[PDB]
């Protein structure tokens, strides 16, 4: 079953049911501070996207998984299997991204979006700034495959904003080099190549927008613009941290905010 294929997991109880959706390099496991703040009034349910180390190389389809679509698509087979619908949806980075995606398909399956340090393109434009210059990225994306691991850690502790020695960063690099090599490859290209911009107005559940002040995969005017183009109602919360993975950095700070967009709807 799809769900078995993605770890699937089922805690707590309620007529409301929260998903839970990892980013880019963690797993399922990256929610381990939060689920005891849920369980008491929410059902749960987790996965891990396919193509996180806890995933079977088998079932990666490197055709479908080179666009996030395939990821969306995924999104709604694993809440229609588990009949989830009106769901709380709590994703970070790509994870985010999939599910407004799959909203504009499904739109029954979800009564709200939380977005962790979510960006619709890395790439600049002459219009729009996402925090990357293209010809830059050529260069790095053409030796990847061959440095992947040494790239990575070069450039960890910038995107976490935390020390190379920290627990934080141990924990992000336990998981994203259980990834098979060229998974993570695949993987990192789609992020790299990602264009959302097209699909943003055609949005209409309500978005919640959580930011880190700095993030240097996330320039702090992309929550702004997302609240621009989205097309239903959304809210944009910057908070007091650093690193594209508040949640596993500054739990403190994050996970306070993250429950309240939980817990409090911006509609009806």
């Amino acid at each position: 079953s799809i769900g078995l294929a993605h770890n699937v997991t089922i805690l707590g109880s309620g007529e409301t049911t929260v998903v839970l959706g990892h980013g880019y390099g963690t797993d399922q496991s990256v929610w381990k501070l939060l689920v005891p703040y849920l369980v008491d009034d929410y059902k749960v349910l987790l996965y891990d996207h396919m193509g996180a180390g806890t995933t079977n190389p088998d079932y990666f389809d490197f055709d479908r998984y080179s666009s996030l679509e395939g990821y969306s698509y995924d999104l709604i087979a694993i809440l229609e299997e588990f009949q989830v619908s009106k769901c709380i949806y709590v994703g970070h980075c790509m994870s985010s991204m999939a599910a407004a995606v799959a909203s504009i398909f499904r739109p029954d399956l979800f009564h709200k979006l939380v977005m962790i340090s979510p960006t619709p393109r890395l790439i600049n434009t002459e219009e729009y700034y996402g925090g990357f210059e293209q010809k830059v990225m050529d260069e790095t994306l053409r030796s990847l495959d061959e440095n992947f691991k040494s790239l990575s850690l070069g450039t960890a502790p910038l995107l976490l904003a935390c020390d190379l020695e920290s627990a934080a960063m141990q924990e992000y690099c336990r998981t994203l080099f259980n990834m098979r090599p060229d998974i993570a490859c695949c993987i990192t290209r789609m992020i790299c190549g990602l264009d959302l911009r097209p699909y943003l107005g055609h949005v209409t559940v309500p978005c919640h927008i959580i930011q880190s002040s700095n993030d240097i995969m996330v320039p702090v005017a992309v929550g702004e613009y997302l609240r621009k183009n989205l097309g239903g109602p959304s809210v944009v919360e910057v908070m007091p941290t650093e690193g594209h993975l508040p949640h596993l950095s500054m739990p403190e700070v994050t996970i306070p905010v993250v429950l309240r967009h939980i817990r409090q709807d911006i509609t009806d």
